[PDB]
């Protein structure tokens, strides 16, 4: 099962707007608003486990050294499969078992709300 969403977070001071963006060059960063490279495919691999892929970069969201996120053309479940956990604020944490860390865009910037796209689209 697939959801097309944009993942939103903000920082500890609550001033920023950060949509997780997987760029064509593999950099993962923040965008202020929803854009083409922030549209993500969140695939429910099993139970609460997800794989997340940038629709337009066709890159998987993967965790590397120190928990630093990157976009890779090839999926590796150990680095790119996450446990999706709802939090009291209504946002999710995406936990990497291998890395023992949450997905974060720094932890700050680790609660992500899957927001619907402002316009419709098919996978």
């Amino acid at each position: 099962p697939i959801r097309l969403r944009h993942l939103y977070t903000s920082g500890p001071h609550g001033l920023s707007s950060c949509f997780l963006r997987i760029r064509a060059d593999g950099v993962v960063d923040c965008a202020r608003g929803q854009s083409a490279h922030s549209l993500l495919e969140i695939k429910a691999v099993a139970l609460r486990t997800v794989a997340i892929k940038g629709v337009h970069s066709v890159r998987y969201l993967c965790m590397g050294a120190d928990g630093k996120m990157q976009g890779l053309l090839q999926y590796s479940e150990e680095d790119c499969a996450f446990e999706e956990e709802i939090r009291p604020d209504g946002y999710n944490v995406y936990r990497s078992e291998k890395h023992r860390l949450p997905v974060s865009l720094s932890l700050p910037l680790s609660h992500f709300l899957p927001m619907l796209p402002m316009v419709p689209e098919e996978p």
